[PDB]
């Protein structure tokens, strides 16, 4: 689980989303396995942008951070799980590390700020659903 706060609005994993994200809903898109819902406290975290390719990670599954080198957004096949049939999912990052399916809303950020949330895993590979294209986010 997890998700990050900036302004007015929360980003979380769409397969996580809860009854009140849906209702209080701003955008969503399967093939990114994104959500953002709107929030009334003012949230103050600080998304990246940039193009960096190295970062921080926070594996739940190990209550431990781990430093990361990732693939820039890109389209990338993703086997069939209870939340989506076999399909290709995009601007998802992949990196060399572990990834369980309830390390979901893990966040991976860089010297920048926040870069995007877990949202794939196995066979020794961690996938993060990019944000920092999300200019919006910010107005
Ligand atoms: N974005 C998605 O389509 C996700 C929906 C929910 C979901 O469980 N997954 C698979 C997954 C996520 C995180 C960590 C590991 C795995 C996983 C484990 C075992 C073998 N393959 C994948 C994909
Ligand atoms: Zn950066």
């Amino acid at each position: 689980s997890g998700a990050i706060y900036v302004g007015n609005y929360r980003v979380v994993n769409r397969h996580l989303a809860t009854h009140n994200d849906w209702a209080n809903l701003v955008w969503e898109d399967s093939s990114r396995d994104l959500l953002v819902s709107s929030t009334t406290a003012q949230g103050c975290d600080t998304i990246a942008r940039c193009d960096c390719q190295t970062g921080v990670y926070y594996c739940s599954s190990r209550r431990k951070h781990y430093p990361v080198s990732f693939s820039k957004p890109s389209l990338i096949f993703v086997e069939a799980s209870e939340y989506y049939p076999a399909r290709y999912q995009s601007h998802l990052m992949l990196a060399v590390g572990h990834s369980e399916p309830g390390d979901c809303g893990g966040i991976l950020r860089c010297q920048h700020g926040v870069v995007g949330i877990v949202s794939t895993g196995g066979n020794g590979l961690v996938g993060f659903a990019d944000v920092r294209d999300l200019l919006w986010l910010d107005e």
